[PDB]
């Protein structure tokens, strides 16, 4: 939407210089209406076009610039207060709302406005930032967290304590992805814009980021930035050149099969009673 | 309770076909009589029986179907609001209750009704879930979870950040447990039905399902599925048959001694005071 | 302050036999007075004093001892209820007050009474215990936690799911400590009275304990304790003398630089805006 785009782009060059003060009310309507969008999944900050995911850099400019614009506002917690300038998601949802919308919202599962949660899936305990989008089937089980602008698709479970990185600080060129059908283990960690192709199974335990080697022992093959479609990844080393100590690193073990599929399928009963 | 026990069987049967609209009241009110007893201590999902802890795969059944034949309801946070099947156990506490019940909650812990607290149990901001057991004297630190079902034993430690695993997603044949008086390590994770035994001390970031060695370096005896009661147990890995690479493991570095209870007591000073 | 730290080492002493009943007002007092100065910054548990940090052995001491003097009051959640005896810091806030105390507080972050947090820092959703000590600049990330005393300095980025460690259970000497710039990775933990000295960046998944081997591959200088100004550490193991198995350690691999800054940087976008 060039109407928007535009403004945006502008905007953006005088971040610095921006506060809630001083914004003029086009640049102020504009930014919100994109978060809107955000919200709703009309819009997405990185899409997958002819089998490459795509950042549409000024959607991460919008959100960015959202905390240049807004103003703190005290949020009444029950039993303490906050002060934060993005809104609650489901603030204002009634039960007609949450149930054309399908999706399970455990207390105390939190949200930020725009970031988009779709149909049939349950968020256990855990927190969803602004500019996420976690697709249909999804479960964030407990203590997980689907960093800012993060892409999650299908059918996912990301186990208890899962974080999965943001782009806003330290701030990322792109957001983090993982595909659909993805099963990722207890306290682990993806970051810093890796991809974790279709399919995939991450252990528990194992961390992920741009500087890491995931070894594959059958090629000998060392890969950076993600993983390819299909992979059981668990956590090792790799010994230095004088064999003194080793460091750490991921460990593609072998393929997808049977086995692993008994041990990390998504429960049917659990997502929405049609 | 064979007039329970009865009712639940038939119905885990018609699992897929049940709904919270089709279900009958006998069902119904079964389901939630079970609930109500796990609730309260009455029954737990397993049990220790002459020196073997034993499953009783129809309580864990009846857990599943509380989930079929129960409706979402919104439920008001203050800022903001969920939309969930399981009530929340403290939300009809009074004070005279909890002076009786005699544990410590701590906001913003959260425990789902079905699951039985202890006396003299201190719950930092954590989570239990539905079915879960927590013995007398445990504290559940920071941002720890004790998932569906799983068992803990009394004066136990489970660190910030640790997980406990549950059986309803993925599905597991069995509850995972942890016997009296261990001390989990910060964010580690013990899941897939493993079973730490009693006086054990697990380090930090130890991971534990039934596909992990527990090495034990003195003996050469590598276990699946249980610590021996009395080990300390650490992160490391064990080198592949070229030593082109590692890959984790737990090791069984030593018995519990002196130095080791010197880093892992519990603070009385923090029970209740009786 | 003598007429305080004299009362509050008289009673320590007593501390077992000391309840919310039987406990005389001058003790009461005393110790309530002393949480107040340690909520405001005016006292802190641990200070740099000529390069080295000290504990006030007598402010932990009263940290403990408000354990003793304060009775449980039910504390009403929305959904939930909690039972505690230690007050939430925000509970009394208006807009004006955080208007002037400058930071950031984001739902459902939460703050004991007895915490200090210092201007433009941001805590995500997140947990800061009693007698911790948040220093300018510093943003405490989702899932992460403050431990009871632990002191944190100005500017450092605690990542997702990390772990300062406290002082309360296990029991604790000295607090954990953390100085000005560092970077701290997701999902690390640093416990048990370790110092990471200024400037260092710690990866992703580091556990650091005073039983942790800190080696440094360039000079073959094992630290313990300890994480030298500067330094980049990750990940490791280090081999057993028959080569047969490995046991974890962390790896301080290099000296910060321009590619590291690239990575950590904090975003002064979302700081105050003055
Ligand atoms: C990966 C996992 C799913 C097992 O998959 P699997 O297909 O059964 O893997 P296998 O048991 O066949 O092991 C295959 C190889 O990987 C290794 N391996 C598998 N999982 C491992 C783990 N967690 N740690 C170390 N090694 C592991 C085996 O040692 C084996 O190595 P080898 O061929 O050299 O001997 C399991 O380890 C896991 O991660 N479970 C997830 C638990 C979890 O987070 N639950 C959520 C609770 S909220
Ligand atoms: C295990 C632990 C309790 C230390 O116990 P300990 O009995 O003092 O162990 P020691 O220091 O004697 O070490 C014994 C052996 O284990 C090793 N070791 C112990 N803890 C280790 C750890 N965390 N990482 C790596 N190695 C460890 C030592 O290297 C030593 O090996 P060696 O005999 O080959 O040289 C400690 O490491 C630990 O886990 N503390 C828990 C911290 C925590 O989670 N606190 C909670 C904050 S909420
Ligand atoms: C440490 C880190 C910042 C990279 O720093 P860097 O200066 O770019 O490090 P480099 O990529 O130059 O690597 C230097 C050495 O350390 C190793 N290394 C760096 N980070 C590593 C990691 N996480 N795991 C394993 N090895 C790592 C490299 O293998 C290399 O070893 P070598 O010299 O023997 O080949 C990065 O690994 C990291 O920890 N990022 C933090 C992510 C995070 O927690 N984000 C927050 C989300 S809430
Ligand atoms: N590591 C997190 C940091 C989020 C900070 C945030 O959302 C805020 O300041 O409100 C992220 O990049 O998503
Ligand atoms: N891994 C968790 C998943 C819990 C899911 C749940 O409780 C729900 O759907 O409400 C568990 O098996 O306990
Ligand atoms: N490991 C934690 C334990 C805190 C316990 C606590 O604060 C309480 O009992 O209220 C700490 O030592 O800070």
């Amino acid at each position: 939407m060039q109407q928007l785009q535009n403004v945006i782009e502008s905007a953006f060059e005088r971040r610095a210089d921006i506060t809630p003060a001083n914004v003029d009310t086009v640049t102020r309507e504009a930014v919100n209406q994109v978060i809107g969008l955000l919200d709703s999944g009309a819009l997405r900050v990185a899409e997958k076009i002819d089998g490459q995911w795509v950042t549409h850099q000024w959607l991460k400019k919008a959100v960015l610039l959202s905390f240049r614009i807004n103003d703190n506002k005290v949020m009444d917690g029950a039993e303490t207060r906050y002060y934060d300038k993005v809104p609650m998601k489901f603030a204002d949802y009634d039960e007609a709302r949450f149930q054309k919308e399908g999706f399970r919202v455990v207390p105390p599962a939190t949200v930020r406005q725009g970031a988009f949660i779709a149909r049939n899936t349950v968020l256990m305990p855990s927190y969803v930032n602004i500019g996420a989008y976690v697709d249909e089937g999804t479960m964030v089980d407990t203590w997980a967290t689907v960093g800012s602008c993060a892409q999650i698709g299908k059918n996912v479970h990301l186990s208890g304590g899962v974080g999965i990185g943001g782009v806003l600080e330290p701030l990322q060129a792109n957001p983090t992805i993982i595909e659909d059908n993805c099963f990722i283990g207890a306290r682990s960690e993806v970051v810093e814009g890796v991809i974790v192709e279709e399919g995939s199974v991450i252990s528990m335990g194992v961390y992920l980021g741009q500087s890491t080697r995931i070894y594959d022992r059958e090629t000998g093959e060392i890969h950076y930035g993600r993983v390819p479609a299909g992979s059981v990844v668990v956590s090792g080393n790799l010994p230095s050149k004088d064999g003194s100590y080793s460091l750490y690193c991921a460990v593609i073990v072998k393929k997808v099969d049977a086995k692993t599929r008994g041990k990390v399928g998504i429960n049917e009963l659990l997502r929405t009673i049609d």
